[PDB]
């Protein structure tokens, strides 16, 4: 093989190629490496003085619609306009930091690809700059013409570091060993792998033609084969771009070490995305029947839906089985069978994801105000009687998945407990007069978010009231009493409604 001689063997490959791009296709490559980031100058003039004022006296970390990256940048500005515990944000504040948020994303081609999982007409960006990603994402499309043929693909690997965070941040908090960071946890180890069966990039890969050291927080280590119909383009030091769209099957997961600390090896083949389409549309078939059976549902009924474009494809899929098991079984079979019946009436879904909810339709089409979408680990849409749950990312003070659809099943079953109160003039069952006085009474005595509102305060309720761990369900009882009975009223109201 040699490492060099490699290297030099892919370059000449794709030499006539790098000759002749423009220097216009050469400017587009190095942007989709390097995305354009926001000026905070730009930014901070932009604001009036009650603005610098405001944005630097607001609590940050309390926002429940502002990720950690975006976060981070907030308070980088909160400090520059000023070297010149947590209580719930209030109304001008929130307001504000929502338009705000539209005004500080980089320009992010690969990005904009993930988070859309391909389907970049979706309007969660302003439709010009919408435009600019797929007029930049068609031109490198057609760059990407070149394969990598049938004498390279099975002769060469080609390597990817990656952060655990990027696949499942509720995994990667764990993975490394808390008493020694060398080490792997082995059980957390297990899981990851267990339903790791394939893989979709819906964006341009960039790796390495030589394996490289891994950086901070890189400990899965890809090994990739490609098929001779893969497109790719040679980048400047050792690299390929691959053609967006690709599908990858995990052919090995394995513990190695390097250098005295453990890794995961992921070895992968390039397969056709469109392989893997089949492999998902046919498990949404399949828990669709599962489900529809055990909710007397009619067997065509389209419940669940799998929209899965990502690199952790695979688990995205399991893990939906898995949610909906616990939530079986620590909820009552009629308020289950009640509350989705009533979802189903309203063309209503159990979304599982692996792209950012603003671009889930269930969100959009009823959101126009880009500013008023959200991102996060779940969410329910009353518009569209929806639970859009995202498997990536992390809840804050959430445990896992499971509990985080029991909260927003949660939401669901107060806006159905107050349809049934008022058919004709639905509302929230927390929007009731009753349940404001037990709110501004018990509000703060269970969990710090649910202090946000009636809304969030229900439906945290409900979700420590089905814990799997008895003492939570307790805590409930003993500090919120009201609330108690309140939710177990609304549940016997609800099992008690006609056919
Ligand atoms: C605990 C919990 C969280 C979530 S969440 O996805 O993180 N989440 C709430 C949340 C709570 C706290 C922060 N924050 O930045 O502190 C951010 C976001 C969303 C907004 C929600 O309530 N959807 O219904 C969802 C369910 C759930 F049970
Ligand atoms: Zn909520």
């Amino acid at each position: 093989l040699s490492r060099y001689e490699k290297w030099e063997k892919i370059k000449q490959h794709y030499q006539h190629w790098s000759d002749s791009l423009s220097e216009e296709g050469r400017g587009l490559l190095k942007k989709l490496q390097i995305p354009i980031e926001p000026k905070k100058d730009d930014i901070i003039h932009s604001l009036s003085q009650e603005e610098k004022e405001l944005l630097k006296r607001i609590q940050i970390d309390s926002s429940d619609f502002l990720s950690t990256e975006e976060k981070e940048f907030l308070k980088k500005l909160q400090i520059d306009i000023r070297d010149s515990s947590s209580n719930p944000l209030s109304e001008k504040e929130k307001e504000f930091l929502k338009k705000l948020k539209l005004d500080i994303q980089p320009y992010d081609i690969n990005q904009r690809l993930q988070d859309t999982g391909g389907l970049i007409d979706s309007p969660s960006i302003n439709l010009d700059v919408r435009k600019q990603y797929k007029r930049d994402i068609q031109n490198i499309d057609a760059l990407l013409h070149q394969s990598i043929g049938s004498t390279l693909y099975n002769k060469i690997y080609l390597y990817e570091n990656m952060n655990i965070n990027n696949l499942t941040a509720t995994l990667g908090a764990d993975l490394v060993d808390s008493t020694d960071n060398t080490k792997i946890n082995r059980g957390i180890f297990n899981e990851f792998k267990k339903n790791f069966k394939y893989s979709i990039s819906s964006n341009y890969m960039i790796v390495d033609i030589n394996e490289r050291p891994a950086l901070d927080n890189e400990r899965l280590k890809w090994r990739i084969q490609l098929s001779p119909d893969t497109r790719a383009g040679y980048l400047e030091n050792g690299k390929l771009i691959l053609q967006r769209n690709i599908g990858l099957e995990i052919k090995d997961v394995q513990i190695i070490k390097q250098s005295e600390k453990e890794y995961i090896r992921i070895d992968a083949k390039v397969v056709p995305k469109s392989k893997i389409d089949t492999k998902i549309q046919e498990a949404q078939l399949n828990i669709n029947q599962e489900w529809n059976k055990a909710l007397g549902l009619p067997k065509y009924t389209k419940l669940i839906t799998f929209n899965v474009h990502n690199r952790y494809a695979s688990n995205i899929v399991e893990s939906a089985y898995l949610i909906l098991n616990e939530w079986k079984n620590n909820i009552q079979s009629d308020l289950i069978k009640k509350v989705t019946n009533y979802l189903v009436d309203g063309n209503g879904r159990f979304v599982f994801t692996d792209i950012t909810l603003p671009n889930i339709a269930e969100q959009y089409t009823h959101q126009d105000e880009i500013y008023e979408q959200v991102h996060s680990k779940g969410l329910y849409v009353p518009e569209s009687r929806s639970i859009l749950l995202h498997g990536p990312s992390k809840g804050v003070e959430l445990r896992n998945d499971s509990e985080g659809f029991i909260h927003e099943f949660g939401h669901a079953v107060d806006d159905y407990a107050g349809y049934l109160l008022d058919k004709n003039q639905s509302d929230l069952v927390t929007n009731s007069k009753k349940f404001i006085d037990i709110f501004k009474e018990e509000g703060s005595n269970l969990t710090s978010y649910g202090r946000t509102n009636e809304a969030e305060f229900f439906a945290e309720a409900f979700r420590l009231m089905h814990s799997t761990d008895h003492a939570e369900r307790l805590k409930v009882q003993k500090n919120a009493p009201k609330t108690f009975q309140f939710i177990n009223d609304q549940i016997k109201f609800i099992i008690n409604s006609l056919v």
